[PDB]
């Protein structure tokens, strides 16, 4: 449908063949900073225009986390046709990562294994990037109604998590739509994280009390409060692991549901893949299409454990309009998208919205919300 995709789309192949993945990341980042990217500038159907609760997706695909961990690339990737993206995950202080080489990719299952470790440049620096883009959205008809969200984490060395998620919210929270809990990453040696249920509730409470503070003390309106999207206070959402037992799944779900969680993110990568014949030797956490069907299987447990009382944001092996029905007939209301892109390349976005649109009227929706565990 445009020109302009089909030429990156061509070195694409030479790219995956020959070019180290991590590479190829920081190149898309450096193209997209100096804003020479393709543009999908079409008016979205209003019969696929999605929400969770009183949040406003003008479509139901945003990129997930760890792709513009910096925010140096937010304009660009938005304008390929996503309705929103979910920066980091970051952390207060820089990090540098495991060391490299950290990311593999198996083209033939088209998966990846990633051993990053947080690699990012700190919160200072991403809040100042992240305040250039919503100074530049001000100006950018592009950028309206688009949703900026930011997944936070811990720095590998830090003692307590809640003093890391309460530093991120003081200096950053102001500009953010929603926040996700990265409690989920294979790639902290500290297993995952305290996903248990005492833990993940005192979290999610204390976050909750650091956004509701930063409203109580100011003397401004709301609306130059919040300088985001919304001009309201951000939500709150959880990431996930898929690495749970049953009881710990209804045990959180109990949390959610005590605590008042905007949503959940189900899920983060899997470290318990072993039929990967390139990724055997390799360290990290598995994404890619062998994720898909487990994070679907996932989406139905927490969807009937909390009762379809939690909106669920899917992430996880998505590349086909088929795969986002998948996600949407389980339980979720909106998904995200990483490994489409590398395999995929800047067609993403396009493809696969024709794609769910054409499948949307097949089965006889009206829209994609009343489809919303639909099977
Ligand atoms: C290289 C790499 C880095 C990632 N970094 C993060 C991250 O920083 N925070 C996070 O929550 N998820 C991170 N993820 C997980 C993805 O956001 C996503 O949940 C997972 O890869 C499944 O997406 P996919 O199957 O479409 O590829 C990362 C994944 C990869 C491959
Ligand atoms: C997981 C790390 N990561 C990231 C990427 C890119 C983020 C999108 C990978 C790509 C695709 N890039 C897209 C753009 C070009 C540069 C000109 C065309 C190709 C590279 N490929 C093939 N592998 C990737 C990877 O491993
Ligand atoms: O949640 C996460 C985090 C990372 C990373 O940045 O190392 N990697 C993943 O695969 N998942």
């Amino acid at each position: 449908y445009n020109p302009e995709f089909f030429l990156y789309d061509i070195f694409l192949k030479f790219c995956l063949k020959y070019i180290d993945g991590e590479i190829c990341h920081d190149l898309f980042l450096l193209l997209g900073k100096y804003n020479i990217l393709p543009y999908d500038t079409s008016n979205d159907s209003i019969y696929a225009c999605t929400n969770i609760k009183h949040l406003d997706f003008i479509n139901p695909f945003g990129v997930a986390a760890g792709f513009d961990k910096n925010g140096v690339c937010i304009d660009s990737i938005l304008k390929l046709g996503f309705s929103f993206i979910e920066i980091g995950t970051i952390t207060p202080r820089g990090q540098t990562g495991n060391a490299k080489p950290r990311i593999f990719r198996d083209v033939e299952s088209r998966s990846i294994i990633n051993s990053c470790g947080f690699n990012n440049m700190g919160c200072d620096k991403v809040t100042e990037n992240l305040i250039l883009f919503r100074k530049r959205q001000e100006e950018d008809k592009l950028l309206s109604k688009h949703i900026v969200g930011v997944s936070i984490g811990k720095n590998k060395d830090t003692v307590n998590i809640v003093d890391d998620l309460k530093y991120c919210i003081n200096k950053i929270g102001r500009y953010a739509d929603y926040i996700a809990i990265n409690v989920s990453s294979p790639n902290t040696p500290g297993l995952r994280d305290n996903q248990e249920a005492g833990k993940l509730k005192n979290i999610i409470l204390s976050v909750k009390e650091e956004i509701d503070n930063l409203e109580k003390n100011n003397i401004m309106n709301d609306e130059f409060l919040w300088f985001n999207t919304t001009k309201k206070k951000p939500l709150v959402f959880v990431k996930l692991a898929p690495d749970l037992n049953q009881e710990q799944k209804k045990e959180i779900a109990d949390v959610l549901l005590e605590t008042n969680i905007d949503g959940m993110i189900i899920s983060n990568t899997t470290t318990q893949i072993n039929d990967i014949k390139s990724f055997e030797n390799k360290k990290g956490g598995v994404s890619g299409a062998k994720l898909k069907d487990i994070s679907t299987k996932f989406i139905c447990e927490m969807y009937n454990y909390t009762n379809k009382q939690i909106p669920i944001i899917a992430s996880g092996g998505i590349f086909s309009g088929l795969d986002a029905l998948e996600k949407i007939e389980a339980g979720a209301s909106v998904c995200q998208l990483y490994s489409c892109l590398v395999f995929n390349g800047m067609k993403s976005a396009v493809q696969i919205k024709r794609e769910l649109n054409h499948l949307l009227y097949q089965r006889g929706y009206y829209n994609l919300k009343e489809a919303i565990g639909r099977k």
